[PDB]
């Protein structure tokens, strides 16, 4: 009833990364490391890096899927509040009740589980480009945390799983999220609260 967020980097060594993006308040997307947290924009490319030390076989995926990160809220599925449901911004692929997106991957795959009824979205692992040292996926979050009805001002985690074919876990990471107007600005007073604190 509540899927485990344990960080395991399994046989191939799997573990995220994140790019160094600042806390300008332009900012649309920025990584938190002392927060293990990602302060992004509404519906605005987040890159996620997925490393690995050696490559896992052809046909193992890469999943994505949200909880609320309070114990108390954990069996609760997290969704899109009644607005955005039904704000009509499809991509053609994703479910409207989503809230995780993957951009430009014609390849994603959207699950609203059967029996937990929870949502993610998984796409094929592949191995890195020429010149590169690990890939990226590009998520969206498409609920702001504060959204009434949805997230509710709770916060939420990303856990991402490394799977094989079948669905079995390969490995594991996990960041929490905030979906905010300001991730610069967001992003420096938490860790001026961490550092207070
Ligand atoms: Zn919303």
């Amino acid at each position: 009833s509540v899927p485990s967020q344990k960080t395991y980097q399994g046989s191939y060594g799997f573990r995220l990364g994140f790019l160094h993006s600042g806390t300008a308040k332009s900012v649309t997307c920025t990584y938190s490391p002392a927060l293990n947290k990602l302060f992004c924009q509404l519906a605005k490319t987040c890159p996620v890096q997925l490393w690995v030390d050696s490559t896992p076989p052809p046909g193992t995926r890469v999943r994505a899927m949200a909880i609320y990160k309070q114990s108390q809220h954990m069996t609760e599925v997290v969704r899109r509040c009644p607005h955005h449901e039904r704000c009509s911004d499809s991509d053609g692929l994703a479910p409207p009740q989503h809230l995780i997106r993957v951009e430009g991957n014609l390849r994603a795959e959207y699950l609203d589980d059967r029996n937990t009824f929870r949502h993610s979205v998984v796409v094929p692992h592949e191995p890195p480009e020429v010149g590169s040292d690990c890939t990226t996926i590009h998520y969206n979050y498409m609920c702001y945390s504060s959204c009434m009805g949805g997230m509710n001002r709770r916060p939420i985690l990303t856990i991402i799983t490394l799977e094989d074919s079948s669905g079995n876990l390969l490995g594991r990471d996990s960041f929490e999220v905030r979906v905010c107007a300001c991730p610069g600005r967001d992003r420096r007073t938490e860790e001026e609260n961490l550092r207070k604190k």
